C-alpha cells in the first residue's frame, strides 16, 4: 500500500510506513486499536501521542514543525 500525506493547511505531513515497521517492530502500537481511531485522529493526537509525542518518548523522529510539515 501507499504512504499517506495529511493534508494540514500549515503544510503536507508524510507518513513514511516502512521507517515505523522498521522502528517500532511493535505493531500494536498502531495497530489493532480499538474502534473509533479512525474517526478520532487530529491535530491534538498529532501533536500528542499520535506523532509527535511518540517521536518524544522514542528520542527519535520529527519533533519539530517543519520536520513533519513542508509544502
Ligand atoms: C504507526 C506508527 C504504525 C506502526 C508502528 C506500524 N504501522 Fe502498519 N500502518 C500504519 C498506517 C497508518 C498504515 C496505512 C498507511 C500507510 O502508510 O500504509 C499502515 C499500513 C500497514 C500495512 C499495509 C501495507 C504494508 O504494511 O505494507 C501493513 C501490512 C501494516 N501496516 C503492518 C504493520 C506491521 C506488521 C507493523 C509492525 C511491525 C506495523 N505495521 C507498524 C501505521 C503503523
Ligand atoms: C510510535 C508509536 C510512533 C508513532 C505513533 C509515530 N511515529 Fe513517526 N517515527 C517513530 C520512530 C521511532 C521514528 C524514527 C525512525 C527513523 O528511521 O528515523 C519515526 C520516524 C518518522 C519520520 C521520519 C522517517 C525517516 O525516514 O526519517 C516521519 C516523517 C514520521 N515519523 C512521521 C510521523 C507521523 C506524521 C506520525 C503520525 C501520523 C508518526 N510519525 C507517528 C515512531 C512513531
Ligand atoms: C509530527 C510529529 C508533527 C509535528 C512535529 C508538528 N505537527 Fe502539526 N500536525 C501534524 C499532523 C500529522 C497534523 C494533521 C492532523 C490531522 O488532522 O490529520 C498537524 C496539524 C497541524 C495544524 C492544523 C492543520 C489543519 O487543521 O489543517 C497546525 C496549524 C500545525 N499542525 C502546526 C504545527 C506547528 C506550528 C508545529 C511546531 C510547533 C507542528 N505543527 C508540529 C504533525 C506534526
Ligand atoms: C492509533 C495510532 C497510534 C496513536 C494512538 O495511540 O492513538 C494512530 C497513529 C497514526 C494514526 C493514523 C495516521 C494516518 C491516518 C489519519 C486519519 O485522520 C485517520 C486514520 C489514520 C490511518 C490514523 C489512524 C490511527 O489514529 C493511527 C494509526
Amino acid at each position: 500500500a501507499d504512504d499517506i500525506v495529511l493534508k494540514a493547511k500549515n503544510g503536507d505531513v508524510k507518513f513514511p510506513h516502512k521507517a515505523h515497521q522498521k522502528a517500532v517492530p511493535d505493531c500494536k502500537k498502531c495497530h489493532e486499536k480499538g474502534p473509533g481511531k479512525i474517526e478520532g485522529f487530529g491535530k491534538e493526537m498529532a501533536h500528542g501521542k499520535g506523532c509527535k509525542g511518540c517521536h518524544e518518548e522514542n528520542k527519535k523522529g520529527p519533533t519539530k514543525c517543519g520536520e513533519c510539515h513542508k509544502k
